[PDB]
């Protein structure tokens, strides 16, 4: 059944190391999705085969939480891998922070709280996310956050479990990773600190002209807190930037009880009953104005694959990639 030709790719919303993401409409219907498309030859030579399977598995768990990107289905062809996602048109936080430089206190506080809920959900399932960054936070049409890109996750991290892979995005990487220590969900709470600092202050807490200097900064320096910064925001950041992971808030104590969040009813937040302080400007369900124009101007196209590599690799590499949720299956079979 399902094929890429069943969709119309109206726009390319973005491209990069994650592949291409298109605004797609299923056949006739008035139903839109974001399709992430990957070339199998590229995934293979980037050594991303397992990350791609992790992403698929973690996304099967994610429909259970409001603050993670929901996947409807996943399918493959000899050359391509496709994730058919929920279309989210509020725009990403990196894109939004570019024009205003930094988020006002209430907006940042709100984003931080929703991100806490998403992260804690992932942790309670034994998933360490490991790539928390501003680029990976999307907004829905109403301004609620959605965490995207689960390819870096480590699964099975419940109990007395640790893992040891060096990974992340350099500005956000935890000092225990830099020091080559076995680690758990602690690493996500450092990254969260970095992300919050960026939201409030408009630049990264650690700096260097090359990675060597940056990693030194992450390991050794105290973050700068400007005098204008709200004391409870500073205090939360101080408690996240603890280098001993077992003493870090999120690992220890109860981050939900931090005074920065004293006005938040977490149960209401989780049911999306608290209005986001920032409402994206959206004119329709297909409006794509909250995305970078650099990408929107490109004609949607899937590129060719290296046949020699495709023909020579074991296709079983992507066994069990395919997955379809009941609601999607209904839509397909209705227009069959
Ligand atoms: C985190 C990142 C960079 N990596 C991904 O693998 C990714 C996967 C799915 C979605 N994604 C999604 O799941 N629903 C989306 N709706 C609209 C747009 C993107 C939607 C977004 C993703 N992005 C960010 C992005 C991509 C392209 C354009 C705007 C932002």
């Amino acid at each position: 059944k399902l094929k890429i030709e069943d969709f119309e790719l109206h726009k390319m919303l973005g491209k990069g190391s994650f592949g291409k993401v298109f605004l797609a409409e299923f056949k006739k219907t008035n139903q839109f999705f974001a399709i992430k498309a990957l070339k199998k030859d590229v995934v293979l030579m980037d050594d991303d085969v397992e990350c791609t399977m992790v992403e698929k598995r973690v996304l099967s768990l994610a429909w259970e939480h409001p603050f993670l990107t929901h996947m409807f289905c996943t399918f493959q062809t000899k050359e391509n891998l496709f994730f058919v996602m929920e279309y989210l048109n509020g725009g990403d936080l990196m894109y939004h922070i570019q024009s205003c430089h930094k988020f006002d206190l209430s907006r940042a506080t709100f984003y931080a709280a929703e991100i806490i809920l998403g992260l804690q959900f992932l942790h309670s399932k034994g998933i360490v996310y490991r790539d928390l960054k501003l680029d990976n936070i999307l907004l829905d049409k109403d301004g609620h956050i959605k965490i995207a890109d689960f390819g870096m996750c480590k699964e099975n991290m419940l109990g007395d479990a640790k893992t040891n892979e060096f990974c992340g995005t350099p500005d956000y990487i935890a000092p225990e990773i830099l020091l080559g220590q076995k680690y758990n969900h602690s690493v996500d709470w450092w990254s969260f600190g970095v992300l919050l600092y960026e939201m409030l202050i408009g630049q990264s807490p650690f700096h260097g002209q090359d990675e060597e200097e940056l990693f030194h900064s992450i390991r050794m320096d105290n973050p700068f807190y400007p005098r204008w910064l709200e004391k409870e925001a500073k205090d939360l950041l101080v408690k996240l930037f603890v280098r001993e992971p077992e003493k870090r808030l999120g690992v220890r104590g109860d981050i939900r009880q931090h005074p920065l969040f004293r006005e938040i009813n977490w149960e209401e937040l989780e049911r999306k009953e608290i209005d986001p302080p920032f409402r994206p400007k959206v004119k329709s369900p297909f409006d794509c104005s909250n995305f970078d124009k650099e990408f929107l101007n490109e004609k949607p196209r899937l590129s060719f694959a290296d046949r020699a590599l495709i023909n020579s690799m074991d296709q079983n590499m992507f066994r069990n990639f395919s997955f379809m949720n009941p609601g999607m299956e209904r839509l397909i079979s209705h227009h069959h």
